[PDB]
């Protein structure tokens, strides 16, 4: 009769993130004799299908990083445990709502909100600066336009926009519309504004210092390797702002310049929701739940929230744990304004299982091996398996 072993699998950034959650499970582990946390790091694109086959079989973990996405889907899957009335929600008041609600599915929280963000068009101000530019393109037909001044004047590319469907997902916002409609029950994918919206994400590939799509696999990476090093802009979250500072374009911090992303057709600009949640895995014996609620009230309390932003620069869930020095932090700064323009997810579990299909549809409409309505149609029939209560 020895301690209780937990194991957590973290989904973050292996370079940027996880040691800083490394130092809290020795915090955790130091104050609590009682209970050891096996650290685990699965790396983000297969930790969805890796928890979903563990889950129902045997080496699943007793706690998850799992996604604001995935939460209502395992919590529909049941293999999550429900958090109401536990230790874990001591503080429920002290989290921002939108973020429990998310967590939340039919009525009932399944995670505790851990970390919180949204995609906005960071840019180089040297290289705006240099091509006599002061302010960002406020919508997408200026980020076309303000893209051939600076290659013209510097000779850098001006964008290097994402083939994924979660960044493609903020042309849908831009032009005035959604993958799916709920209230209705319809797939809008292959409808008039989803067409005109892919086909202006799909325009921002061909022209002068816009950069062309990328086809592999690892193309995030090169997105990432050409902004840090210095690509005038791209459309990126909070949690690479770590990352963009270890390169030379962004030496100087203050140099990091951060926008809302442009808006379309319908006037306002259009981000998606994202974030993580931890939540402690259901098929788990009693001891490993109680030791895992435990954990989860450390993981998500105003101490570690303020330290993780201050050493991540991701954003906090909870309104307490914004100090003056987390404040201070440009990013932070940055970001909250932003904020402004992310748009919540709606009541759907396979919200972000439409997402699937999409990548691999939008990956041949930009590497140039369907036509757009070739790809958005087949995305239309894909998505009515997953979700068969429309009707396209
Ligand atoms: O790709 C969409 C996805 O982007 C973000 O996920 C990050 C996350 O911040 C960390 O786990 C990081 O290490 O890797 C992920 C790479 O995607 C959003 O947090 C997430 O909501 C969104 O689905």
């Amino acid at each position: 009769g020895g301690p209780v072993t937990l194991t957590w699998w973290d989904t973050s950034n292996a370079t940027n993130e996880a040691p800083t959650y490394k130092a809290l499970v020795k915090e955790f582990e130091a104050a609590h004799k009682d209970i050891k946390v096996k650290y685990v790091n699965v790396p983000f694109d297969q930790a969805q299908n890796k928890f979903d086959t563990a889950a129902g079989a045997t080496g699943a973990p007793d706690i998850l990083r799992s996604e604001v996405g995935w939460t209502p889907a395992f919590a529909k899957k049941g293999f999550f445990l429900p958090l109401d009335g536990t230790e874990a929600l001591k503080d429920q008041d002290k989290f921002q709502p939108s973020l429990i609600k998310q967590a939340q599915y039919d009525g009932k929280t399944y995670g505790v909100p851990f970390v919180t963000d949204t995609l906005a068009l960071v840019y180089n101000k040297q290289l705006f600066e240099k091509a006599g530019l002061t302010e960002a393109p406020r919508t997408w037909d200026d980020l076309k336009k303000a893209a051939a001044t600076i290659k013209g004047k510097t000779g850098v590319d001006g964008y290097w926009g994402s083939t994924q469907a979660y960044y493609a997902q903020s042309f849908l916002y831009g032009d005035g519309t959604d993958t799916v409609d709920v209230p209705a029950k319809k797939i809008t994918v292959n409808s008039p504004e989803a067409k005109k919206a892919y086909g202006t994400w799909l325009g921002l590939f061909d022209g002068k210092g816009l950069h062309k799509a990328d086809t592999t696999a690892d193309a995030y990476a090169h997105i990432q390797d050409a902004f840090v090093n210095g690509v005038a802009s791209i459309v990126q979250g909070p949690w690479e702002i770590t990352n963009f500072y270890k390169g030379s374009a962004f030496k100087d911090k203050a140099n990091l310049g951060i926008a809302t992303v442009p808006a379309g057709t319908s006037g306002k600009a259009g981000a998606p929701t994202g974030g993580h949640n931890l939540s402690v895995y259901a098929g788990s014996d009693k001891a490993h739940q109680e030791a895992s609620l435990k954990f989860i009230e450390f993981m998500t309390s105003a101490k570690s929230q303020e330290t993780i932003a201050l050493k991540n620069s991701t954003l906090p869930t909870r309104d307490d744990a914004y100090t003056a020095e987390v404040k201070a932090d440009p990013g932070i700064a940055g970001y909250q304004t932003v904020l402004a323009a992310a748009r919540p997810r709606p009541e759907l579990p396979e919200y972000s299982s439409l997402w699937g299909p999409l990548d691999t549809e939008l990956l041949a409409i930009a590497g140039g091996k369907e036509s757009l309505d070739k790809g958005l149609g087949n995305a239309e029939t894909a998505i009515a398996k997953l979700v068969p209560d429309y009707s396209k």
